């Protein structure tokens, strides 16, 4: 049903590295990780920047030294779906201020014009026609 | 009135969760929500998402179990809020800058369309006329 | 020409700022705001928000109770004209993308439309004229 | 083909202050700027302006005075072209939200119109000829 698609995207993300976070690193930081309700809360802050890497991950790194796969995986994948909410939310105002009636208005505008456009024919068939018989006696 | 109707919920949810935190945290964290000025400054740096949870939020969910609904919350409403303030200031933008005219030029561009359209449905149905003489003049 | 109007602005907002700085806390907070050059350093710092409370506003605020009017000014006031900056970069961005080149097509595929129904306009108008000359070389 | 033109240029600019930054700050700030992969990880946070000044770039501006430079200059470069990104999909969002639509939509309708015009202009000239030899053969 539109942004929301992107939304349930969100959760889902947060929701696979909340866990792979909790299997990977609960028992070696159990108070960022150690269940998987603390791995929310530290990837909400995570994925808000806030201290992310001088208090997080710098530190994760120092244990699980190809850990920064996952904290720069999820800045950039959260970063990029983030982003959407905010332009599908843009797009779909500019929509609901403008769109929606600019096509309709010229919809409308353009059966007007159509209809018009179709009376001259007439006029000019049932003229071109007069003329045919006119001619036809001569 | 349009955005500072939503720049006024800003200044209340901003006051609300400001009370609600003095209330709340003034007596363990006295320097950050001690008195409600000291939590407004406290919420504006937590709105800024600056060090808003390695620097308070996390201590104060030390003492207060549960505590990360108030900043997860806080951080959600007014994120938004903001957000909306944005898009309404975006989109007011866009008018202003080019559907206030692409609009207006477009009436106009058609109005002059339309009455080309009517000036000729008009000969026309003047020579149906003069054809139409003929035929009855024989 | 254009945003460029801000980006001046800014710059200004920020330079009276790296002033009013240096002025009230060079005394007691050398290292920030000693000379010009350290301030704006630091106000640089202080708009990408970046440990703008708990690493310098705060330190500052307790020897200078008053203190937090001015880095909440300058971060509401920097933060409103970067985010101008931002929409008039967008609203410039989309005037080339579409907008410049939509209203090119509109008018010139309009002058198309006007000048069909200009020629229809003669045809009907010269036609209109041999058959009146029937009308009177009869 | 587009935007990832411009995704080409930031990844430049990481690779070039990356080894700007390995070449000059490994020896005393080996943690951040050891190596390269040290350095760039290191940029990263600074791009997301994670402590960049009062964890990484003061520090290092203790020891080399001058170096408020690449700090200040690479998230100004490193900023303003990550800014190009966002609009240039915050574009061609629209693109595909209308403009591509609606941009096409208007092309077909003045078909439809051109090609009506185009009937009626037929018919009057048609029109004419038979006033034409209507003309002629009364003469
Ligand atoms: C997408 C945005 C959602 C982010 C909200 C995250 C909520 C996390 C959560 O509910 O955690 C339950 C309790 O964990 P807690 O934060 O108390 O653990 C800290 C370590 N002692
Ligand atoms: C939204 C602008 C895009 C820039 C990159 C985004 C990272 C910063 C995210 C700010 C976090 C605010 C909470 C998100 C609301 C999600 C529901
Ligand atoms: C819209 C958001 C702007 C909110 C600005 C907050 C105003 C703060 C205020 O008026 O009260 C006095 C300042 O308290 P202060 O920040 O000095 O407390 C530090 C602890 N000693
Ligand atoms: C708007 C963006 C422009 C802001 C960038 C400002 C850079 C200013 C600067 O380089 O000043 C140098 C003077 O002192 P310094 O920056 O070394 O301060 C530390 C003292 N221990
Ligand atoms: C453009 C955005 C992407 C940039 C991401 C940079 C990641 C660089 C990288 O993974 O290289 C190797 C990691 O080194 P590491 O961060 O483990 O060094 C710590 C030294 N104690
Ligand atoms: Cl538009
Ligand atoms: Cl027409
Ligand atoms: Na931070
Ligand atoms: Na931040």
């Amino acid at each position: 049903p539109g942004i929301a698609w992107i939304a349930l995207l969100l959760l889902v993300i947060f929701y696979v590295f909340a866990v792979m976070g909790t299997k990977l690193f609960a028992q070696s930081f159990p108070e960022w990780f150690g269940t998987l309700g603390a791995s929310m809360y530290t990837l909400f802050q995570v994925m808000t920047l806030e201290s992310w890497s001088m208090g997080i991950a710098r530190p994760v790194i120092e244990a699980y030294p190809w850990a920064w796969i996952y904290f720069v995986s999820f800045i950039l994948v959260s970063s990029f779906t983030v982003l959407n909410l905010f332009i599908g939310i843009i797009i779909e105002s500019m929509q609901s201020a403008h769109w929606e009636a600019e096509d309709a208005k010229r919809i409308e505008q353009e059966q007007r014009a159509h209809d018009e456009r179709l009376e001259m024919l007439q006029l000019i068939r049932d003229l071109s026609s007069k003329v045919d018989r006119l001619e036809r006696r001569s």
